[PDB]
């Protein structure tokens, strides 16, 4: 029902234009185009069916505990969600980033500047002063993190893609990772693309100073330390292909937890594996434009509390009340 | 999908138990029950399949112009919503009187005293406060009132089943009438039963002077002019039923226009009429109870307008922009 999604957009006063920058990205629709045209067109696309339906013999979180425990070989999506509880806030969100733009980042015209290369390289102050604010090494991993880890550990985990350059997974020791948009772990030289560790460049970027490369003629302005996060302008990782390429004829589970999947690529993941593999969404929020054959609903950590508290033996040592919508969805704390 | 419905619910932080006072009346949950045990009880109900399921060949506005246009033997039930634009709110609103209880009505323990004869014998003091806001004279009828008047000189109209005690059909010049619930139209008291016109009480109640019977022995204190609304503790005006056994069977299009559907008996009326029979929905909000064919979303007024201009001729002569959610779904201006 995507009438409870479009009501929702209308009362809040939502640009429709900024919707459809992820329901149809690489397009660009015509000014021209009234905002009433602009919503029709975004219903037409979410009530068109979705190329992977439903399988009608998985519905209950008792269905869902059964596949986690049985099945090998599983694909996890995470985004943003799995990080809120960990102190980082997902930047589309109202303590987030680019709602923060006039606040904190007055240099920045768009939320795009801040990851494009080309202002990137006009000017790099607003990256640095917002990469301390979520630089590795001043959260810790939430439940989620470590129940991924733990399915790592025993053998579990087909991959773990995410969309987080947090690189919380790197801290809770999650070893089959795919980070679709790269991550604070490493950082290039644009020029010279000598590599480095995140741990070294701390230093300098939590005293705002910019790193600038040891081996480049300082002469050279371009000669800045970039954490290799994909910028607007730059390609996705190839090994995110080169791993979906095997995965998606291996993979028997999957599991979103805590993203929207308005970005591609992940979004795209969903509907690229065969429709007989299940598929779980762990979530605040349910998705429109998605079907999954269970929706777990509500606080991220409190859900995969209850799965592991269900699952007992190693997933119960992480530890630290729902209500049931037939045939498939559950509320919990959280919404 | 009721999931709308309980987490808009979960969050304003509504009583279950009023919710049940609707979809089980005549059932007194016990006390014991927790308020997380009633929220999956109502989602139990509201989960249960309809009796009466959509008619798929039936979907567009398109659609519903064409039946209109076509059926005569009309059925149109009313509620709340076809008044407020005349500056009636539903008592169940914000504005409305039950929510103005501790305001100007602290006599009053229950909404329900309100309307119950027991407390009415009582205390007739906070009835007649209340019946000077609304009374005939006051307000003129709204755009949808004067459309259902015009079916019924055109012929179309089987009968007009309103859930309304303000009487504003009376006004519009609708003659073939149900009003279920009563209205302010006659009075008769309590002892004597002698009935008299509203236009005749009219100015003592706009005096704050309660009426009395001037046939009965001014000692009796129960000798107290009523306006013949159906009091808790009353039955239900027999004609009613004697309506219904006729209509049910010779009916051939039902219109819901500004009605909930919370309250017996017109709420039992969509799922007593043959099920082949078209069934459209004009109102602010869509039923998470019932299946419709068509449903029109937002201001009645704006609806009728539309429907109005399209049905053009004498329809047209009352007139004084939407998103399409297919398969059934029209958002006008209202939510
Ligand atoms: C409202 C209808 C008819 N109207 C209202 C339109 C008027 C204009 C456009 C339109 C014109 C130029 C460019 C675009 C653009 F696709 F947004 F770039 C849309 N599209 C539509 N409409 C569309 O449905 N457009 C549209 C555009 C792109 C994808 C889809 C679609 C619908 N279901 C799957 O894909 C539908
Ligand atoms: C949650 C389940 C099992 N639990 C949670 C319950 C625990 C207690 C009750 C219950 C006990 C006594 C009285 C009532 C009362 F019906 F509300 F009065 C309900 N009902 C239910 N439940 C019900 O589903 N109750 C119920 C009660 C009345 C009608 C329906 C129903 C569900 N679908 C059509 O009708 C269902
Ligand atoms: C879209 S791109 O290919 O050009 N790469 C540009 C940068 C992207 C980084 C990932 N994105 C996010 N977007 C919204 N919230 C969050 C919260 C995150 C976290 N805790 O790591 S990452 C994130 C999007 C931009
Ligand atoms: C429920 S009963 O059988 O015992 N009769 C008691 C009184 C009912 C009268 C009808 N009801 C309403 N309820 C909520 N809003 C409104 C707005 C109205 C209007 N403009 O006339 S009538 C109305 C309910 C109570
Ligand atoms: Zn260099
Ligand atoms: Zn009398």
């Amino acid at each position: 029902g995507p009438y409870t999604f479009v009501q929702q957009h209308l009362m809040i006063g939502t640009d429709p234009r900024t919707i459809l920058k992820d329901l149809l990205p690489e397009t660009i629709p015509p000014p021209e185009l009234d905002d009433m045209t602009l919503w029709q067109i975004v219903i037409n696309i979410l009530s068109e069916p979705p190329k992977r339906k439903k399988r009608k013999d998985i519905n209950t979180i008792e269905d869902a505990v059964k596949l986690l425990q049985e099945c090998k070989k599983i694909i996890v999506l995470t985004g943003a969600g799995v990080s809120v509880s960990c102190g980082i806030p997902d930047f589309r969100s109202r303590d987030g980033i680019y709602a923060r733009l006039a606040v904190d980042f007055p240099d920045l015209p768009d939320p795009q500047a801040m990851f494009d290369i080309e202002y990137f390289r006009k000017d790099p102050r607003p990256f640095f002063k917002f990469a301390k604010e979520i630089y590795p090494g001043q959260f810790q991993p939430s439940l989620c993190h470590k129940f991924i880890a733990l399915s790592d550990k025993e053998g579990k985990l087909l991959r773990n893609y995410t969309q987080n350059i947090d690189t919380l997974e790197q801290v809770a020791g999650i070893q089959r990772i795919i980070q679709c948009h790269g991550s604070f772990a490493t950082a290039s030289c644009l020029i010279c693309k000598y590599k480095v560790d995140c741990e070294a460049v701390r230093g300098d970027i939590f005293n705002q100073v910019v790193p600038r490369c040891p081996r480049c003629p300082a002469d050279e302005p371009l000669a800045i330390m970039k954490p290799e996060i994909v910028f607007f302008g730059e390609n996705l990782p190839e090994q995110f292909h080169r791993a979906m390429k095997y995965d998606k004829d291996e993979v028997d589970l999957l599991i979103v937890i805590g993203s929207s999947l308005k970005v591609r690529p992940v979004a795209l993941i969903p509907s690229s594996i065969p429709h007989e593999v299940p598929q779980i969404l762990i979530n605040r929020e349910p998705l429109p434009h998605l079907h999954f054959d269970v929706e777990l609903l509500g606080d991220c950590d409190v859900i995969i509390n209850e799965l592991c508290h269900r699952l007992g033996g190693e997933y119960a040592k992480l530890c630290c009340q729902y209500l049931f919508l037939p045939p498939n969805r559950y509320i919990f704390h959280g919404a």
